[PDB]
């Protein structure tokens, strides 16, 4: 089980102004340390974020959170459930900033809410160097659905807080699984564009500072589309994307006739072409919302080859290899093709 500890620096908040904190499991002698945002889609108004309270208050306070969590899937710390990490040092963050990550105000007399995502996970990386983070050789930041993309926002500010405070020797890695979106037309016609756009006005969202160089002011939701903003990360990043991902269908309005058999075929070949010059990556041709901290993540294959193989592969590249690959990217062009996708 990994252990509650809630933040020190009590400044540092949920939604609600509850602290915000983090589950920890040591392994000592274990110089791996894996670091995981937890998702949940996002809130962008005052509206929708007084009924996020009222039926998901899990997700924007601590004050309901259990002692102890069981740690599952790349988690876990049996080998025989994670062959990847299972020795690592584990860490979960909880989501209950509702701002993928992202944002960085306070609650105040303008502020019903704060939204302080990209400040708590600079927080738990702070406290996590007194106990043991200081002698680690990686830091892997790893996150699902909306913590797939705050990986993406967030990897090269923690190594740069790293630098700045005196350990250069800790190599930080990204794991951005199930946040690679693509800004695309719906097949019936508020899209994430515009959403993202409000929430990061409502937020104080910030961004990567070279993809907001390049995109600058009022654009930088451009940032948050995987695609937009790999090319200017610097730290290495592996992304897994189903091809046909059910939050990027249900945003674009789908729930077999030509029209549709055409469009579903088209979502799948642009996925394909975003990740063709991503030589870290695991995208298999399914329907799936499923991730990475579940227990039976170690089924599915892509040309023979699972998820652990190919990120252990990845380890070995960051020391092409002879029966060890990177790139897995399904081509063929119809949900579950693949036969070993989830049931
Ligand atoms: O958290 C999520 C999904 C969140 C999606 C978050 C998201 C959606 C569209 C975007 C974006 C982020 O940035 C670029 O455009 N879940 C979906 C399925 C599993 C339950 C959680
Ligand atoms: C607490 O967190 C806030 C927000 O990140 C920061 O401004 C402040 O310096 C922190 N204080 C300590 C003692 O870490």
């Amino acid at each position: 089980d990994l252990r509650l500890h809630l933040l020190l620096n009590t400044s540092v908040t949920c939604n609600d102004g509850s602290p915000a904190g983090y589950y920890l499991k040591e392994s000592r002698g274990s110089r791996r340390w894996l670091l995981f945002l937890e998702g949940g889609w996002y809130c962008f108004n005052r509206e929708n974020c007084d009924s996020r309270y009222d039926t998901m208050r899990r997700l924007m306070s601590s004050r309901d959170w259990p002692r102890t969590r069981t740690g599952t899937g790349i988690l876990s710390s049996q080998p025989e459930e994670n062959p990847y990490w299972w020795n690592a040092n584990m860490v979960f963050i909880p989501y209950c900033s509702s701002d993928v990550w992202s944002g960085a105000s306070s609650k105040s007399e303008k502020n019903e809410y704060a939204f302080m995502g990209a400040l708590i996970i600079q927080e738990v990386v702070r406290e996590l160097l007194g106990r043991g983070l200081s002698g680690a050789k990686v830091l892997l930041l790893a996150g699902s659905s909306a913590g797939g993309t705050g990986v993406l926002l967030n990897v090269d500010r923690v190594a740069e807080q790293l630098e700045k405070l005196g350990y250069p020797a800790i190599q930080v890695r990204g794991l951005a699984d199930s946040g690679w979106f693509l800004d695309n037309k719906q097949y019936r016609h508020c899209a994430p564009t515009e959403a993202i756009r409000r929430g990061i006005r409502y937020w104080n969202g910030v961004v990567p500072e070279r993809c907001r160089r390049q995109f600058q002011e009022g654009e930088e939701w451009n940032c948050f589309f995987g695609y937009k903003v790999y090319p200017t990360l610097r730290s290495p990043v592996f992304v897994v994307q189903w091809l046909f991902d059910e939050a990027q269908l249900t945003v674009d309005n789908v729930h077999v006739q030509e029209g549709l058999r055409l469009y579903i075929q088209n979502l799948g070949r642009e996925l394909r072409h975003t990740l063709k010059d991503v030589p870290a990556s695991f995208a298999p041709a399914c329907l799936s919302h499923e991730i990475i901290i579940r227990s039976h993540w170690t089924d599915v294959q892509v040309k023979g080859t699972s998820l652990p193989r190919a990120l252990h592969c990845w380890d070995r590249s960051l020391h092409p290899l002879k029966g060890c690959p990177v790139h897995l990217v399904d081509s063929c062009p119809w949900p579950h093709c693949n036969p070993s996708c989830p049931t």
